[PDB]
């Protein structure tokens, strides 16, 4: 459960917004790309794992699960590549609830960054930061931290 | 101390290697720019600021302390903004000490990367995970479940 993490894929303006969320905590990381390939999931992916302690990551959809890049980078850096089905129900909908919060939070300060990355990153910020009490970025830090020990 | 990093800028293939450095743990998160702006320092700041609870960042010079856009990162991200002046001589050495390490790391992997910002993020995950025994990723996990606890 601490290492394991979940790919999301979500669209605004014309672009594609990757999150890659840590499931037991919420905690997310994003980046803005101009498309959902194997290359940028890849690359992505070898970001993530350089900061975080990822051992499994549940694929958002086929084509990351078959890319050749994806394969390779998951093997570079250690980590279980894995199939992104909704074996569970809620997945689906916790999912799609964190897309709409996230394109919410982007809304609320689309106006103070003039590039849409910029508002991405003011998003993941508010996010780790929300208090829901602990916020994500304290929880992961604790879940991580209670395994290691 | 738990919330004190520190930036660090340096240069490879004519490009620009910015690196924010966890005091305390040696944790690194690192990127290549086309060259070290204000803009581009303050996009990281924001980015760093969304992942890690970042208090206090010693600025790696002068352009970069004075920016108003490194400053309004700051001001947005609740980051207190300070110089980088090493008043404790060993900085500055171990900094130096830093910057050669990741080099060599980069030298050692660049073959298996296209593209140095690949090479870069693959030498951020060998330091990170690199056990020294904990690994800087244990380090700055366990300060700061330590801080918030
Ligand atoms: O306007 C932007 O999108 C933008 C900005 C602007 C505001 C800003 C950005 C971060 C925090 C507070 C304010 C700055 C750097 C950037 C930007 O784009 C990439 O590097
Ligand atoms: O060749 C690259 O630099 C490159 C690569 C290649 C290998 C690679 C990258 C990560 C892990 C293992 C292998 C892949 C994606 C990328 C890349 O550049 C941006 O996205």
């Amino acid at each position: 459960s601490p290492g394991i993490w979940q790919l999301d894929c979500t669209h605004l303006e014309g672009k594609v917004i990757l999150v890659a969320v840590h499931v037991a905590s919420g905690y997310i990381e994003a980046e803005v790309i101009p498309a959902e390939t194997g290359q940028e999931t890849a690359y992505f992916l070898l970001k993530l794992a350089g900061r975080w302690p990822v051992k499994t990551v549940h694929t958002d959809n086929g084509s990351n699960f078959t890319s050749t890049t994806v394969k390779a980078a998951c093997w570079w850096a250690g980590i279980k590549q894995e199939d992104g089905i909704p074996y569970n129900p809620q997945s689906q909908g916790v999912i799609e609830s964190m897309n709409k919060e996230l394109k919410k939070i982007i809304g609320q300060v689309r106006d103070q960054a003039e590039h849409l990355k910029t508002a991405v990153q003011m998003a993941v910020f508010i996010h780790n930061h929300k208090r829901k009490g602990y916020s994500a970025g304290e929880r992961i830090v604790d879940i991580i931290a209670t395994d290691i020990q």
